[PDB]
Order: C-alpha cells, then sequence, then structure tokens
C-alpha cells in the first residue's frame, strides 16, 4: 500500500472520554469535519475519531516502510457552537513530536506531518484543553502513514 489509514491498522491500546475510538467517523459517528482555513468545514472520508482524554498507540512493527505520519488534526465540527477545548500530543517512540496547543471549536485545523524512520511505536493524544472533556470531540482526519 503506498499509504496506510490509521484505520486500517489494529492499535496496541486506546482510551477515549467517551463511547468508541471511531474508524473514518467522528466519535458521535458522523463523517469527520474539521475546520477550514477559509472558515468553513472541511469533510474527511478517514480518519480517527476519538474524545479527550484519549491515548491511542500503534505499533509500526512492519510498517518500516512509510517516511512520514499525516493528519489533520482539530476539534470536530460536530461540536461547533460549544465549549469543546482540547489539545493533540503525537509521540513518536518516547518523545512529544507534535502539540498544537489549545483548539476551540472556531480553531482553524492543523496539518501534521513528522517523520517516522528508525521508530517503532506512534502515540496519539488528546487532552482536555485545562477546563473539562465536555464536549472534547477531537478527530483526525486523514490520518495514515505515507
Ligand atoms: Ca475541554
Amino acid at each position: 500500500e503506498t499509504s496506510v489509514y490509521l484505520s486500517e491498522l489494529e492499535w496496541k491500546s486506546a482510551s477515549t472520554g467517551y463511547g468508541e475510538i471511531q474508524k473514518d467517523a467522528s466519535c458521535d459517528g458522523n463523517t469527520i469535519t474539521l475546520k477550514g482555513e477559509n472558515g468553513e468545514k472541511v469533510s474527511y472520508d478517514k480518519g480517527i475519531g476519538t474524545h479527550a482524554h484519549s491515548e491511542i498507540v500503534y505499533s509500526l512493527e512492519g510498517l518500516d516502510y512509510y517516511d512520514y505520519f499525516e493528519t489533520f488534526v482539530g476539534v470536530d465540527q460536530e461540536m461547533a457552537g460549544t465549549v469543546a477545548s482540547i489539545s493533540f500530543e503525537v509521540y513518536l517512540d518516547n518523545e512529544k513530536v507534535f502539540d498544537s496547543g489549545l483548539m476551540t471549536g472556531d480553531t482553524t485545523q492543523k496539518h501534521v506531518k513528522v517523520p517516522i524512520a528508525g521508530k517503532n511505536t506512534l502515540k496519539l493524544v488528546v487532552k482536555d484543553g485545562g477546563d473539562s472533556i465536555g464536549s472534547d470531540h477531537g478527530s483526525f482526519g486523514d490520518a495514515k502513514l505515507t
């Protein structure tokens, strides 16, 4: 495969603040949507939908073929207009490689492209923005190894 969506992979472990970690859907089971730079929604066919506090861990064993982990991140726009407040962190082995800082409902999505050469484990974290988990629907749009 020229690219492998995370939603094709099985995780080593996964926690979430609500429900199921959803493959190719938001945590509420909708098409994943994030806030675009034009103010409008951007919809994603593939991705991972979860809820703060969430930690999802993937082994990269047998996936050393790929150069980058790539995803868009943001508050899932099913929660536009709410108190949603989260941050995204990405780890490769035991170091943080991406940190969005605080993102609320109207915060434009961010793109992640981090190199995975020589790494064995990819960990995705969605934190609760320092308040509560209320409305903390965080989605990884187009999340993939490529
Ligand atoms: Ca929050």
